[PDB]
């Protein structure tokens, strides 16, 4: 007999078991692995599944995480090119595909990554028909639209990581200038996770003190403090980090784990993530971009109607138009 047989006396009959809060990460690159480590570090899942086309890399990553199992609270970690390993996921994070080279627009990746997604998305829904999908691959807003169309899932189950990262960066820069913790500075970057994102100056506050009320020129070119530059630093951050280290991953890995925590803990916390915004702020096409949304175990259940300033509406409209310009020309 096995020493297993000698040591372990069953009390319950053998049974094949179904994970409670399984997460799949598709793509084990810089971003995929950073999401994986953040998810594991927060004990957010009882079963982590990884998928990539690079079989050796994939196995290598799986084994490295497994070797750290002692320090974790995730009893099953599996990896394969074959989507069968992904069955019964609560949440599937897609980080797979091409990324920006230095100075390259996220929008320039669309054609290559649409082809990647045309293969990936149907496999995901095949093995996890009841899942939530979080799209991370760029351009994140467009690929969220693409995923929604390809998957046939309702709007509340298809979410782009969107501006959760931009707002994090914004709140960090704000906190830098004020000497407080980013969590105590409040402000929203909305619209495209990209060059046309929108700083919602009207909602920026510390302890409910409206900063645009203290400084009505906030966000203009007529600004004593220089807030427009903060937004510009938010816009430029990815390019700057890509120029320095080649890609970004840590902040996004943390942003993604933040979103997953809200969903799997059923918290209904509000995050700026990418959703279908048709009919809001006079946006008349099926555009996906970020607005503040309520996230819980069902996914993205609500959007917050804001009282945006006229200029902010115009900026958000421009973002929708930029994104629609690309969306409209897509096939299948
Ligand atoms: N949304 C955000 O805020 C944000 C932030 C950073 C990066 N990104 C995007 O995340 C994506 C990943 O970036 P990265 O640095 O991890 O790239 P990377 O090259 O390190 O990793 C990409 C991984 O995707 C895998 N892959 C390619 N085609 C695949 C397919 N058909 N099926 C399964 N896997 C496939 C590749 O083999 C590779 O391992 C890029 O699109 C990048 O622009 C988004």
């Amino acid at each position: 007999a096995t020493l297993k047989e000698k040591l372990i006396a069953p009390v319950a009959e053998e049974e094949t078991t179904i994970p409670n809060n399984k997460i799949t990460v598709v793509g084990v690159g810089q971003v995929g692995m950073a999401c994986a480590i953040s998810i594991l570090g927060k004990s957010l899942t009882d079963e982590l599944a990884l998928v990539d086309v690079l079989e050796d890399k994939l196995k290598g990553e799986m084994m490295d995480l497994q070797h750290g199992s002692l320090f974790l609270q995730t009893p099953k970690i599996v990896a394969d090119k074959d989507y069968s390993v992904t069955a019964n996921s609560k949440i599937v994070v897609v980080t797979a595909g091409v990324r920006q080279q230095e100075g390259e627009s996220r929008l320039n990746l669309v054609q290559r990554n649409v082809n990647v997604f045309k293969f990936i998305i149907p496999q995901i829904v095949k093995y996890s028909p009841d899942c939530i999908i979080i799209v991370v691959s760029n351009p994140v807003d467009i690929l969220t639209y693409v995923t929604w169309k390809l998957s046939g899932l309702p709007k509340h189950r298809v979410i782009g990581s969107g501006c959760n990262l931009d707002s994090a960066r914004f709140r960090y820069l704000m906190a830098e200038k004020l000497g407080v913790h980013p969590s105590s500075c409040h402000g929203w970057i909305l619209g495209e996770h990209g060059d046309s994102s929108v700083a919602v100056w009207s909602g920026v506050n510390v302890a409910g003190v409206s900063l645009q009320e203290l400084n009505p020129e906030m966000g203009t070119d007529n600004d004593s403090e220089n807030w427009k530059e903060v937004h510009k630093m938010v816009v430029e951050s990815a390019y700057e980090v890509i120029k320095l280290k080649g890609y970004t991953n840590w902040a996004i890995g943390l942003s993604v784990a933040d979103l997953i925590e809200s969903m799997l803990k059923n918290l209904s916390r509000i995050h700026p993530v990418s959703t279908m915004v048709q009919g809001m702020y006079g946006i008349e096409n099926e555009v996906f971009l970020s607005l503040p949304c309520v996230l819980n175990a069902r996914g993205l259940t609500s959007v917050i109607n804001q009282k945006l300033k006229d200029d902010e509406v115009a900026q958000l409209k421009n973002s929708a138009d930029t994104l629609w310009g690309i969306q409209k020309d897509l096939k299948d």
